């Protein structure tokens, strides 16, 4: 293979070919001039030199065969490499290389080779495939990416970095600059005029051009020139909007920041721009709007960073050095380096000093650094470039388009064929019957149906406008009816990032009043504030805290601390000081963390407390911890008698409930210095106290589980993918009822050895523990009994193996996965066949966002805000909002924090899935009935008048306008609407009502005749005559056009029913009351008024019988295929167990009994 990369399939080398060889102009070189002279001076009619139709049929023929040669290398690849370049011997003379990448990883590329000279008079060959960096490499005789210093077959030692010194000598810095490149991220940002000729070149556009072309025959200059003018004035609107949205959602833009460098011994300042890989950069604190310009490892210093790009969380992170390492391998995909590496589009938060290679210190005060990677290969680069270079527009071309066409122009060549032989058998004038032709064949393949599709997908994007729901690729919204897998994050789109504190309870232990109220088990449901709180609760709370303050007055760490410290209402300060209802002073000494196990903060500190309300004082020594109930309970020496149960009903309500306790060590005096670093963790638990019970109230918005619970009975299935701690992600996820059963997490024993690989299932009580190995299959019962919950760090060692399509079937939770892993469920989901929409609003979703089929990104905007930014821009014609980077790679955008949005947009699928599901039908019937109308009645005398046409006209552009627009429904419901159009249901049917049709119109036609026989000749010039023939006709094709629409239209349960839309029931009763009067003859005013001949008396019968009889044979047709071939059932992955059935009855019966 040419290309070593998993992501280019295949590879080809090319030369190209200059202008005069090309595959569009040398044979039309050849061809032309013969003509020219056959037309000029031959003066033999080979080809007609006299006749004005074939020297026009000739000319079109070649100009339309030269652009479709043309045209053909733009929609296609292969074909531009056939047509335009020759395949190449070897690298010695090939320019142009084409490359093809895996089917759902891009878009094929034809790409140039560019050769640079180094000053070592050697080549080098690369070439910028979707902005990245292609290198050939001669050693192997291949193309690879790049070859960093941080990657390679051996494993760089420690020393290498550790006593790494700047890059010195101009000659280095050069070349490494003119082999690396620059630090930059080129977005091409594209203008208007490469929109137009991208939107100009779609077949589409060209077939509606082709065929308003034709009509400049003899239909003369009116009708074809306005069609044209209206369709480049709503192209051009479209690509204006286009190019709007995209300018307005999609900024990417970086700006630089000055940074120091140790370059040529010496520190100087340099914008970010310039770096190179082996550089020996100064970290500082990261301001506001920037981050880390590119990938580096730390060397010296430690630095407090906010990853909140690869994990979607806040809380901060610790980095150390690497200076107390030896020389060793570097284990950074695991080992412990990973703690050193330092990534880029994180921000610094911290940074603090505390050199082996005797290194002045910055005079930033920063910390050392190397940069190991660079422009668009580091974290984030791969993020932007999956950001705009990921997948295809999607537009009205699709697959089943294309059969349509085929199928109608099937029958529109066995209609020309009919008719150009009987033209011909009676040689008839071959300008006409050329005429005649053409003009069938277009009428037959409808040239309105790609501007209908737009107008019925700009209606709802429309409509989509008063969520404040805006959207850049507007033909995804059908895609959104058959939605069968939704996805949700769960920090930005389901809890809420802000958290409150509801109090502290359970300070009513121990003694009691017998006052306060209690539950039915006797749990105390007392709720006192923290302003009211006593003065033991304030005193643990104000210590049993991690917070750390900066020189500039900012606080960092864990959002629970920063909101307790803010409802507290104390404030902190340097050298670890607490100061000012209790007014008193607290210096915290010593502090212990906690890592997953003994889950308890612990601290000791000296307190001065002055209480206000008792009068008392407090001084001296103090300890304070804070934990869960379990352990306060272990290590708890007087348990209250209600201890053990006023905590379950606080923790089953939906909030998180936390025990604080205390500990006097010395009452008079202090400890001193060098008696508290002595202390260990157990010797300060030997005797503890209680507190209470700080409860806080579950973050979650107020709509989440609304919307869940109506995605859930809605025929969808909802799981939840989320990068933070599988606890948490599982206690949220049967918060909003994603997951009502036991729940087991496959992930690596909590015991943590880090030596060697294994898979448990744990629980969320470590009662349940077995082992599980990935090569083998899961299991044949644990999919059924109990749910399942998927790690991050366990699903690539399921990955390639058996297990992988059973573990994506019954898992509804992920937890702790890489933003890499959350695009491969999504691509598995897809390639197993089923369709799904993802919700997020981070960074590290981005992928997932793209390669879902619909992606929300849901925004942190209110009402209020809106307003405002209205009202402001009001003003400035006579606060905002953070865009952020997940709205620029999702297609649709919600400026609003309701995640109700997320149902509304498939109420607003639904509606545009069936509309456009009907316009298909309805223009199948209306593509043979006229192909019925064109072949065999217009060879008989069969013609209507010219004031009856313009009824009808009227009547099927309203209607057509009408069935275009569309409104939502109220609700969803649990039946799907039909997906795609050639299934057995749609095709039988239409092909059922046209063979009812030609029926009707053949025993009419035939009732007719023998009523009224005919001895005259058939006339294809004679002008409009009253007649039988004639009217019976006209009045049969207008019942038959009413029944076309009054009967394949569906609106009970996905649209508006058919009496609220106005447009067309007027217009469908008005028409009908005509016809049946006209037909009954009771107005014998209206018969003369449209030139009608009066009717006999047994005709009238006849005509009427008919007519009920093919409106009835219609519907009856329609409703048994219906009936019988339908697909409105759920998918397999949808399905809901009778439990869950009874549980949502039950429920819905309440409901509806309580109102
Ligand atoms: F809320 Al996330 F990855 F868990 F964006
Ligand atoms: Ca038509
Ligand atoms: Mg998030």
């Amino acid at each position: 293979p040419l290309v070593d990369n998993p992501q280019i399939k295949s590879a080809e080398l090319l030369r190209p070919l200059p202008l005069y060889q090309h595959a569009y102009v040398w044979p039309y070189v050849i061809v032309w001039p013969v003509f020219l002279r056959v037309y000029l001076t031959q003066e033999l009619y080979d080809k007609y030199i006299g006749a004005q139709e074939w020297t026009f049929v000739w000319i079109i023929s070649i100009v339309t065969f030269q652009t479709l040669t043309w045209l053909c290398t733009h929609w296609s690849v292969n074909l531009n490499a056939l047509f335009t370049a020759k395949k190449a011997s070897s690298i010695e003379d090939a320019q142009l290389i084409k490359v093809i990448p895996v089917a759902n990883a891009g878009a094929a590329d034809i790409c140039k080779l560019v050769r640079d000279k180094v000053g070592d008079n050697k080549t080098n060959i690369s070439f910028l495939f979707q902005k990245r960096r292609f290198l050939w490499y001669p050693e192997r005789k291949a193309f690879s990416t790049l070859e960093f210093d941080i990657d390679a077959e051996p494993k760089p030692t420690l020393s290498k970095f550790q006593l790494s010194r700047g890059i010195e000598s101009e000659d280095e810095l050069k070349r490494l600059e003119q082999h690396y490149g620059t630090n930059t991220f080129d977005i091409p940002v594209p203008t208007f005029t490469e929109l137009f000729k991208e939107h100009a070149v779609a077949p589409f556009f060209v077939f509606q051009v082709f065929c308003v072309g034709l009509w400049l025959l003899d239909e003369y200059w009116y009708y074809s020139l306005f069609t044209l003018v209206m369709l480049v004035v709503f192209e051009s609107t479209v690509v204006w909007q286009r190019q709007r949205t995209l300018t307005e959602f999609r900024s990417m833009s970086i700006k630089p920041y000055p940074i120091y460098v140790y370059r040529l011994g010496k520190w100087t300042e340099i914008q970010s721009d310039k770096l190179l890989p082996g550089d020996l950069v100064s970290v500082t604190r990261t301001k506001e709007d920037s981050g880390v310009a590119c990938d580096m490892i730390l060397v010296e210093g430690t630095a407090i960073v906010n990853e909140a790009m690869l994990s979607g969380e806040s809380t901060p992170l610790l980095k150390d050095s690497i200076q107390l390492r030896p020389g060793d391998a570097v284990l950074e995909v695991d080992g412990l380096d990973k703690n050193s590496l330092l990534w880029g589009g994180t921000k610094v938060l911290q940074i603090t000093h505390g050199p082996a290679s005797g290194i002045p210190p910055p005079p930033d005060n920063g910390a050392m650094a190397v940069v190991t990677k660079t422009g668009f290969e580091t974290s984030q680069g791969s993020l932007v470039r999956t950001m705009i270079y990921s997948t295809e527009r999607v537009s009205a071309n699709n697959t089943e388009a294309l059969l349509f066409i085929l199928f109608l122009l099937v029958f529109a060549l066995a209609a020309s064929w009919y008719v150009w032989d009987e033209g011909v058998r009676k040689d008839r004038k071959r300008s006409k019957l050329l005429l005649d032709c053409i003009l069938i064949i277009t009428s037959v393949v409808p040239p309105e149906l790609p501007m209908e599709l737009s107008l019925a997908v700009n209606t709802s994007l429309s409509a989509l406008a008063k969520f404040a729901i805006f959207c850049t690729e507007p033909f995804r919204i059908p895609f959104a009816g058959r939605i069968d897998v939704a996805c949700f994050d769960k920090t930005g789109t389901l809890t809420g990032e802000d958290l409150v504190v509801e109090g502290i309870a359970g300070l009513g232990l121990g003694h009691s009043g017998t006052d306060t109220p209690k539950e039915a088990d006797g749990a105390h449901t007392r709720m006192v504030s923290v302003h009211d709180a006593g003065m033991e609760t304030t005193l643990v709370l104000a210590t049993a805290h991690a917070l750390v303050k900066l020189d500039e007055g900012e606080i960092v760490g864990d959002p629970m601390e920063k909101a307790t410290l803010n409802a507290l209402g104390w404030v902190l300060g340097k050298n670890d000081t607490l100061t000012s209802g209790i007014l008193g002073t607290v210096q915290i000494k010593r502090r212990f963390q906690f890592s997953s196990a003994l889950k308890r903060q612990s601290s000791v500190a000296t307190i001065t407390a002055t209480e206000v309300k008792t009068g008392r004082k407090l001084r001296g020594s103090f300890v304070g911890v804070k934990g869960a109930p379990e352990t306060i309970m272990k290590m708890l020496v007087t348990v209250p008698e209600h201890y053990e149960e006023t905590y379950k009903y606080f923790t089953r309500r939906g909030s998180r409930v936390l025990a604080l306790a205390y500990k006097q060590l010395t009452t008079e005096g202090e400890l001193g210095a060098n008696k508290i670093n002595d202390l260990k963790r157990e010797s300060v638990e030997a005797d503890l106290h209680f507190a209470g019970f700080l409860v806080l109230q579950c973050p979650l918005k107020e709509d989440a589980k609304q919307a869940v619970r109506m995605l859930n009975e809605s025929s969808h299935r909802v799981v939840m993918i989320t990068g933070d701690n599988p606890l948490t992600a599982v206690h949220v996820a049967k918060e909003v009822e994603i997951v009502d059963r036991d729940v087991l997490i496959l992930d690596a024993p909590e015991h943590s050895v880090y030596g060697e690989e294994s898979l448990v299932w744990r629980s969320v009580d470590d009662k349940i523990r077995i082992d599980v190995d990935p090569t083998k299959p899961i299991d044949p019962e644990i999919l059924k009994t109990k749910d399942l919950c998927v790690t991050g760090y366990a699903l690539n060692k399921f990955k390639g193996q058996v297990g992988w399509k059973s573990l994506l079937r019954y898992t509804w939770v992920y937890a702790r996965v890489s933003p890499k892993q959350k695009e491969d469920i999504l691509l598995g989901l897809k390639d197993m066949g089923y369709y799904t929409l993802m919700a997020g609003d981070g960074t590290n979703d981005v992928g997932a966002l793209k390669q879902a089929h619909v992606g929300v990104a849901l925004l942190n905007g209110t009402q209020e805000d809106l307003n405002r930014i209205a009202e402001h821009t009001r003003n400035q014609k006579m606060p905002t909002l953070k865009l952020g980077d997940a709205s620029v790679a999702a297609p649709f955008t919600s400026k609003l924090r309701n995640v109700m949005a997320i149902p509304n947009i498939l109420r607003q699928g639904r509606c545009t899935l069936v509309a456009t599901i009907q316009m298909y039908k309805i223009l199948a019937l209306n593509c043979l009935i006229s192909a019925y109308s064109l072949s065999v009645l217009y060879l008989e005398g069969i013609k209507f008048g010219d004031g009856q046409i313009t009824i009808s006209g009227m009547l099927m552009s309203v209607c057509f306008l009408s069935i275009s627009r569309a409104r939502s429904v109220e609700g969803l419901s649990k039946e799907r609407p039909q997906p795609n159009i050639f299934n057995f249901y749609i095709i039988g049917s239409i092909l059922g009502q046209f063979a009812v049709h030609v029926a009707t119109l053949i025993y009419i036609a035939q009732l007719c005749d023998q009523i009224e026989p005919r001895t005259e000749v058939i006339d294809l010039e004679a002008e409009f005559k009253p007649s039988l023939l004639n009217s019976a006709v006209y009045l049969l094709q207008l019942i038959q056009q009413i029944s076309t629409f009054a009967v394949n239209y569906q609106g009970r349960p996905f649209r508006e029913s058919l009496s609220e839309n106005k447009g067309m029931f007027y217009g469908i009763v008005g028409v009908t009351a005509i016809a049946f009067a006209c037909s009954t003859e009771m107005l014998p005013e209206l018969n003369e008024a449209m030139k009608l001949v009066p009717f006999n008396e047994n005709f009238k019968t006849i005509m009427t019988t008919v007519m009920i009889i093919d409106f009835v044979a219609c519907y009856v047709i329609e409703w048994v295929l219906k009936k019988l071939f339908s697909d409105l059932r759920a998918r397999d992955i949808a399905e809901r167990r009778p439990d869950q059935l009874e549980r949502e009855r039950v429920r819905k019966e309440k409901e509806a009994r309580e109102k």
